């Protein structure tokens, strides 16, 4: 019904789609939703620059982005992938000290839902022992499996 309920619910649903947040307790997902900030970019704007010491995670709510990597100052930047509504990027910056390994460039008008590492860590830090362990274990598993595939 209300603007706020619809938006809070929409934000929770975006967060619940991100596989690692998926099993977090309902209350933490609600509070995470209340942390999200709407941010806007124009076509061709670097949302993230490769090499930046980043601290923010992004969910795309409008538009699309192209992810690229500089491999050499001479060849074309390497096109990695294009992402759209419901996709996300930059999640490694929540886990601790991080350095962006790729550019994320707006391919048209883009809106993202943004959370920073400090806000995130404070909420994760509030999990009980069992919940915190489950979250940490999920991170360790995903980390291993992404590596072991290659």
């Amino acid at each position: 019904g209300s603007t706020g309920l619809i938006k809070h619910t929409e934000y929770m649903e975006f967060l619940k789609s991100v596989p690692t947040f998926q099993s977090l307790p309902e209350e933490i997902l609600s509070k995470l939703a209340d942390v999200l900030e709407e941010t806007h970019y124009e076509n061709g704007e670097y949302i993230i620059r490769q090499g930046a010491r980043g601290d923010t995670f992004f969910i795309i709510s409008k538009g699309t982005v192209n992810v690229t990597r500089e491999d050499s100052p001479s060849e074309d930047p390497v096109f990695l992938r294009t992402l759209g509504k419901g996709d996300w990027f930059g999640e490694k910056a929540l886990q601790g000290e991080d350095v962006r390994t790729a550019n994320v460039i707006a391919a048209e008008a883009v809106t993202c839902l943004v959370i920073d590492r400090d806000s995130f860590k404070h909420l994760i830090g509030g999990l009980d022992d069992v919940s915190n362990k489950a979250y940490e274990d999920a991170e360790a598993k995903a980390k291993y499996e992404a590596e072991a595939a290659f």
